[PDB]
C-alpha cells in the first residue's frame, strides 16, 4: 500500500548477509516482526492525531504532545530503520576523512570510539540503545537511550542527531550471544558501514 | 563464603524439569549468568554504604535512598529468587482455598487471572516483570514494572508483597519462543507452582 505514513525501507542485503556478527535468524525476526511492528502500530498510533502527515523527525522533536503509542513506535520505527542503514556486509569500510578528523580531535581515535560506544552499550540497563551523535553546533557524543527513545526525542537529555546506533535490546544479540552483550558489541564492529555513518555526518553538519 | 550478604538459593529442580515450557540452556544461563550478576553485583554495590546490613526487603522499602547499581541489583536478586521458587515440574498444583476464593472474587476465576496477567505481561514495553501482589489493604491486584524494579520499592506506583512474578526480559524467552513473548506467558502456567504462591499469599497476610 503506498498511502500509509511510513513504511520499512527495504534490507539493502540479504538476511545472512551479516553473519560474520548476526545470525540470519535474528536479522529475519528483527526486521519482519520486531520493526515490522513499529512500523505498523506507529500508523495506527499517528492516525486521526496532529502527527498523522508528520515527517518522523517532526513526531519525534515533538513527541512529548503524543501518545505513550506515538512516542514508543515512533522510536521504534527510526531507530531500526537507522540500524539497518548502519550495518553491511562489505568488511573494511573506514570513516570519512570528516568524520576521521572529528573522531580524532573527540575521542582520541577510532578505537577510543569504539570503547565509548561499547562501554555505553554495557551500562544500558534493561533494554535500550547506543548511540554517537552530533550535538547542535557540531560536536560528537556518544550517549544512551531506554526502550525505543532516541536523541531526537524532546525530553531527551543528551539531544542530538544520531550517525550511528547500536541496539541493545536482548532481541538484536541473544540467539547468537545470549548474556555475552560484550560480546556482541566487540563484534559488531566488523559490520558497521562508517560510509553510511559518514555520509550521515555530513548531513548532520548542514 | 557463608558471611556473604547475598547468596543465590539452588533450584529445587534441575535446569532441563520444566522443558514442558522453559529450554534448559535457558534455564542454566538465566540462574547462572543473569541472576548470578546480579547477587554478586548486588554485595558489591551494598558494600560500605547504609544498606550493607540491611535485609532485602528493608532495601528495596528504601531504594530511592541508594544507586541505581544498588536498586537493579537488589531488585534482580529479589525477582530472580522470587523466581525460580515460584516454578516446578510437578504438574497440577493449584490455589489453596484461601487463595483461589481471593481470585474467584477479585478476578471472577483462576482463567480470569491468568489472563489478566498474560495482558499486563504483554503490555510491558521493554524489559520487565508481570506480578500479583498483595497490597497494603490485603487484596489481590495484577501489575508489572520495568527493568528489576519490583511492588516493593519505594518509587513503585502499585506497591504490595509480591506473591507470583513472571520474568518478561527477552532472556528470558527469547531462545525458545523468540519475538513470541505471548506464547510464553501463555505456556508458562504449564509449570508454575501454587503450592508456593499459596503459601506467599498466607504470608503476606500475617
Ligand atoms: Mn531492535
Ligand atoms: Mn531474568
Amino acid at each position: 500500500d503506498p498511502f500509509t505514513q511510513f513504511k520499512q525501507t527495504p534490507l539493502p542485503y540479504a538476511y545472512d548477509a551479516l553473519e560474520g556478527a548476526i545470525d540470519a535468524k535474528t536479522m529475519e525476526i528483527h526486521y519482519s516482526k520486531h520493526a515490522a511492528g513499529y512500523t505498523a502500530n506507529l500508523n495506527k498510533a499517528i492516525a486521526g492525531t496532529p502527527a498523522e502527515k508528520e515527517s518522523i523527525e517532526n513526531i519525534l522533536a515533538k513527541v512529548s504532545q503524543y501518545s505513550d503509542a506515538v512516542r514508543n513506535n515512533a522510536g521504534g520505527h527510526y531507530n531500526h530503520e537507522l540500524f539497518w542503514s548502519i550495518l553491511t556486509p562489505n568488511k573494511g569500510t573506514k570513516p570519512s576523512a570528516a568524520l576521521q578528523k572529528a573522531i580524532d580531535e573527540t575521542f582520541g581515535s577510532l578505537d577510543a570510539l569504539k570503547e565509548k560506544i561499547n562501554a555505553a552499550g554495557a551500562a544500558r540497563f534493561g533494554s535500550g540503545w547506543a548511540w554517537l551523535i552530533v550535538d547542535n553546533g557540531g560536536k560528537l557524543q556518544v550517549t544512551s537511550t531506554p526502550n525505543q527513545d532516541n536523541p531526537l526525542m524532546d525530553f531527551t537529555k543528551e539531544k542530538g542527531t544520531p550517525i550511528l546506533g547500536i541496539d541493545v535490546w536482548e532481541h538484536a544479540y541473544y540467539l547468537r550471544y545470549q548474556n555475552k552483550r560484550a560480546d556482541y558489541l566487540t563484534t559488531i564492529w566488523d559490520v558497521i558501514n562508517w560510509e553510511e555513518v559518514s555520509a550521515r555526518y555530513e548531513k548532520a553538519l548542514k
